[PDB]
C-alpha cells in the first residue's frame, strides 16, 4: 500500500534553491579531512561522502566563502557524529555520562577545555576546530549566541536521554531542540557573515521564525522517514504518535502532518507581520537572517530527497507523484 | 528649515535590488526609438535619457530577456507620455475628450482600433506596438488581465478629470489607480514570463499584495516630492491633506506618511499569511508574482533616488534623512 | 614516485564553472541509468560516485536542466558502450565490433528498430539521446553529430584490429578512441552553439578540437599509478622504451607535450579568420567548449578519485 | 565621399558579450556626485559628466571589483579625464615647463614629498591623492611601484606631446611614431594598473615583464587608438582636425577615405593576430600564477572592449545615433 504524502515543496519551500558554488571544493577538502580525523576506512569514508552533508551546508549559506563553507561542513560532520552518541551510542541510556559529555563540550567554548587532538578525542577535536574559527571572526555577542543556541540543542538531548532510560506539543518541543536547527542557524550566521543585533534577534517574531524552521525540518523528516521507520519497526516518531493518539490510519496521520506543515507557513508570515522595522541598515541583515531560517528548512528538504536519506535513490518519485509506497 | 523624512528603505524595501543585466542594451535601443517616434529634439531626448525609465523597468523584471525589456521600456515611455495628457495636458479639464481618449486607447487591445503610425498618433502607436508584442507571447487569459488592469488605471484617470473640472482614503483610492502600478505589474508578468492562473491571481491575498505595491509607490512619491511641491505651490498632495485635516506640522505629517508606509509592510505579511498553497508548481510562480509586486515598489524607490527625480543631491536625504526646504 | 607535471596551467588554470543544474540532473539521470541497466545497489552506488554528471556540468555550464540530463544519459552511454570494446565482448572480435558500430550508426536517422531498455539497454540510451538531439538541432548540426560519432566508432574498429591482429600513431588512436570529438558535439547541443559548418571545418577550429583531445589523452596517461595493474599499452611505456628514459624523465616529456598543446592552441587561434561579429560571437563560444571539455575531464578526473582515490597529488604534485 | 564603410570593430576577441560590474549603479551614484562636489561642477556640467558615464567604462574593465574599489576606479577615471585635458587643450598644452612641473608634483603624490591636498587647494591633485591612498592601502610594494611606473609611462608621453606642440614641426607621417605616441598618451597602461587593483589581480613582476604580456598591453592600447580613430572620423571632419590616422594614411599612400579606413581595419585584425601569437610564446608559471595571468590577459581585452562599447553607448563620437553605424557599418560624412 501507500500514503498520499503532503506536498512539502509549497509556499516558502517552492522557490528554486540556491547552492553554494564552493560546494565541490569544500566537499573535497572536508570529506577527506573528517575521514583522516575519524579514521574512516575506504568504505566508511565513501558512505559518509554519499551522505553529502556538504550539499546541506551549501544551501544554508550559499555565498559563504570556501573556507567558511569547509568549517560548516566540519560542523555538520561533528553534529552527526556527536548526536549519534545520544540517539544510538554509548550515551543513549546514561543520563549521568550524557550530562558530562554536554558539560565537557560546552567547556570547549571559552571554558576550561584542554587542547584536543584527533588522537585524544576526535569528535571534541572537530568541535574545537570549529569553535576556534568561529571565535576568530565573530564578535563576543555572536560568540555568546552560538554558545546559547548549542545549549538549546544540548538541553533537549539531555531531556531525550532521561526519557529513553526513565503528546504532540511535548514531542515538537523536544524535537525543536534535538533536531539541531538552532545551532545550524548560528552556524549559518557565521557562514553568511550575518550579525543581527541581539535585541532584534530576541524579538518574538525572529524567535518564531527559528521555531518554524525547526518545526519544518522535524515534520519533513517525520514524513520521509515513515517507510524506513515502518521497515525497522520504530516507535518514537510523529506518525506513530498521531496514529496511536486517536487510532488514526497512516493516511489520516500523514494528513495531520500536512496541516502542521501548512500551519508553519501561516505562523511564519504572522510572525513577520509583527516584526517592526529597525531602519534600513539593521533590516537588511534581518531579511538575510529570515532567509537563513528558510534556507535551513529548504536545505534539509532538498538534501533529504537528493541523497536518498530516507527513500533511497528512487525517492524522487515520491516528490513527483506524492505517493510513498510501503 | 527641513523635515526629517521617515526611512523608506525598511523591511521588504531593505534588500539589495537586483537589476536586469540587459539594462544597457535595452536602453541603447529604446531611448533613441522613442526620441524618433516622438520627434524629441536633441535636448529633450537627452533629458528623457536622464530620466532613465529603463532603470525602473530593469528592476521590475530583472530576468526579462532583452527584447521583452525593450517592450517594457517602450511601455514606460508610453505611460509617462499618456499620463501627462490627463495630469497637465490637453485632457486635464476635458471630460468628454478624456473619455474618448480612453475609449480609443482601449480599442487598441483587440477592439476596433485602426492601425496607428508614428505620424498619425505617436502615443497610441507606442501603445499599439506594445500590445502587439504582448499578445504574441501571452495566453488569452493573460491578455485579458493586461486589459483589465489597464482599465483600473484608465478609470481613475477619468475620475481625476471629473475632479479637475469639478479624505485620505479617497485620496489613496484615486492614486492607487492613477499611479499606474496595476498595469505595471501586468507588464512585469509579461517581462518575467510569469503566468499565475486567474483563480489564484484573484485571491484576495494577491490582490492585497498589488494594493500594497501601489500604496508604497504613492506614499514614497508623496514624501519625496514635498520639497518640489512646496517650491511650486502644489496643494493637492498627501502632506497638505494631512496637515490640513489634523492640524499638523510638516514634520508631524511626514511622520504619519512613514507610519502608513510601515503599515503597508504589516498588511503585506498579513495578506501572505492568508495566501493558500496551490502545490509546488503553481506556488513557484506565485512567489515570483509576489516578488514582482515588491520589485515594482522597490524599483520606484531606487529609481526616484538614482535619477534625482524629486531631489536632484537627493542621495544625501537617503543617508541623513534630512530634506532641506 | 614521480613528480607529475602541473596539469592546471595556461588555459586550464581558470576557475571552473559548473552547471547549477548539476544536482537536479544527477538526481534524475543516475537513478534512470541504474534502472535501465538493472544495476544492483552496489553497482549503482559505484556509478553515482563515478559522477559523470560533474563532467557534463563543466562541458556545458549553462545548458538547461533537460539538456544536461541528456548529456548525462550520453555520458553513461559512452561509458557502457566503450567498455564493450576495451574489455567486454567486442575486445577481440572484429566481425562483431563492426556489426555493433553498424547498428549504432543506424540509430542516427537510419533503419534501426525502436529499441527498449529490455531489448538492448545500451542501444536504447543512445537512441533516447539521438531523439532529443534531433528534436532541437538543425539538419546541419545533426550531420555533424553523426560524423563526429563516426570518427569515434572508426578508431574503435582500428583498436579491435590491433587486438586480434610511434607516439604519433599512439596519439592518433587515442584522439579517436577517447571520445573528445563526440563530446564536443554533445556540448554544442548542451550549450545551444551552432557554428556554421564552413567555419567549423576551418583548420584552426579543427586544431582546437585536436588540442582538446590531446589534452584529455595526455592527462589520462599521466594520472593512470593504476597502470599496479601490470598494463603496458600506454604513453609512459612508449617513451621509456623509445628514448631510454626513467619514469621521471618520461613524465617530464609528457608535461612538455601538455605545454605544447597550449602553444598549438594559440597558434591555431592566430590563424582563425574573422567572419564578422555575429558569427565570431558563437565561434568564441565554440572555442570555450573545446577548452571546457578538456578542463572538465581534468577536474572530474581529480574530483572523483577516478585515477588516484588525488586532491593531494593536485596540491603537491604521485 | 558622402560615406565610408567602416570595418567591423566587434570581431574576434571583441565579439563576446561584455560583462558589466553589477555595482555600476551604486558606484555611479557615489562617484558622479562626489566629483561634481570636488570640482564645483554646476548643474549642467555635472549632468554632462554623468552622461559621459565613465562608470560604465570602469565597470567593464573590472566587472567583479567590489563597490568600494569600483568607486575608486570611477574616481581615477574622472581624475585622468580632467588631468589629461590640461595637456591636450588646457593651460599645459603649450607650456613644457609648467607641464613638467605638473608631472613632477603629481608623481610626488605617489609616496614622494607632496603635501596633503584638499579639494579646495588643488582638486585634480586631490583626487589622484585619494586614489593613491586607497591603491597603496591594499597593494604590495611591487604593485605600488608598477602603478607608479605605468603612470610615469603616460606622463612621459604627455611631456613628449607638449614638446612637439611648441616645437611646431609637421604632423608625423610615420605610422609607427603616430601609434607609439598615442599608445602612451591614451592612458591604457595606467588603466590596466587600475584594473589590476579593481580586480585584485597580482601577476608577479617577472611574469608581467615577459614580452608576451607587454605585447598584450600594447595590443590593448593599439585597439583603443584604432577604434578611436575610426569612430572619430566624422567629428574630426566636422571640426577640421587633420592630425589623425585617417589623414596620415591618406597622405602617405595617396588613398581615398575608404581605402584608408580599410587599412585601419587591417590594423585592427592584425592586433588580434599579434595577441594570439604573443600568447603562444607566453610560458606557463604553474597554476597559481597562470590563474592570475589569465585574469590579467582578460583585463587587457576588457580595457579595449570596454572602450568600444562605452564609446557607442555614450555617443562619445557619433551621438545617440552612432549605434546605427555599428548596425550597418555605414558612417555618413558632413
Amino acid at each position: 500500500p501507500f500514503v498520499r504524502v503532503p506536498d512539502l515543496f509549497g509556499s516558502i519551500m517552492s522557490t528554486k534553491p540556491v547552492v553554494n558554488p564552493n560546494y565541490f571544493a569544500a566537499k573535497a577538502r572536508g570529506d577527506r579531512w573528517i575521514a583522516r580525523v575519524m579514521n574512516f576506512n575506504k568504505a566508511v569514508a565513501a558512505r559518509n561522502s554519499k551522505v553529502d552533508l556538504c550539499f546541506l551546508a551549501s544551501m544554508w549559506a550559499p555565498d559563504a566563502p570556501e573556507d567558511r563553507l569547509v568549517m560548516m561542513l566540519d560542523w555538520n560532520h561533528w553534529v552527526f557524529l556527536f548526536d549519534d552518541q545520544f540517539d544510538e551510542g554509548h550515551l543513549k541510556e546514561d543520563p549521568a555520562a550524557a550530562a558530562e559529555e554536554v558539560k565537557q563540550t560546552i567547556a570547549i567554548m571559552g571554558g576550561n577545555a584542554p587542547r584536543y587532538t584527533a588522537e585524544s578525542n576526535p569528535i571534541r577535536y572537530v568541535f574545537q576546530q570549529c569553535w576556534d574559527r568561529l571565535k576568530a571572526v565573530s564578535s563576543q555577542e555572536m560568540q555568546q549566541r552560538w554558545i546559547d543556541q548549542h545549549k538549546r540543542y544540548f538541553d533537549q538531548l539531555l531531556v531525550q536521554v532521561d526519557q529513553q532510560v526513565g503528546d504532540v506539543e511535548a514531542y515538537m518541543d523536544l524535537r525543536r531542540g534535538t533536531i539541531g536547527v538552532y545551532p545550524a542557524i548560528s552556524l549559518s550566521e557565521y557562514g553568511a557573515g550575518v550579525n543581527v543585533p541581539q535585541h532584534v534577534y530576541d524579538h518574538p517574531s525572529l524567535q518564531e521564525c527559528m521555531k518554524v524552521s525547526a518545526d519544518l525540518v522535524t515534520l519533513v523528516n517525520d514524513v520521509l522517514s515513515y517507510r524506513k521507520d515502518l521497515e525497522l519497526g520504530v516507535d518514537h516518531n510523529l506518525m506513530s504518535l498521531l496514529m496511536q493518539r486517536d487510532n488514526l490510519s497512516a493516511q489520516q496521520a500523514v494528513d495531520v502532518i500536512g496541516d502542521m506543515v501548512n500551519e508553519c507557513y501561516r505562523r511564519w508570515y504572522l510572525a513577520l507581520a509583527e516584526l517592526p522595522s529597525y531602519g534600513e541598515k539593521i533590516d537588511y541583515n534581518v531579511m538575510k537572517f529570515v532567509e537563513i531560517c528558510r534556507a535551513v528548512a529548504q536545505g534539509n528538504l532538498y538534501w533529504s530527497f537528493q541523497t536518498g536519506r530516507y527513500l533511497g535513490p528512487e525517492g524522487h518519485e515520491v516528490h513527483e507523484t506524492g505517493i510513498m509506497y510501503l
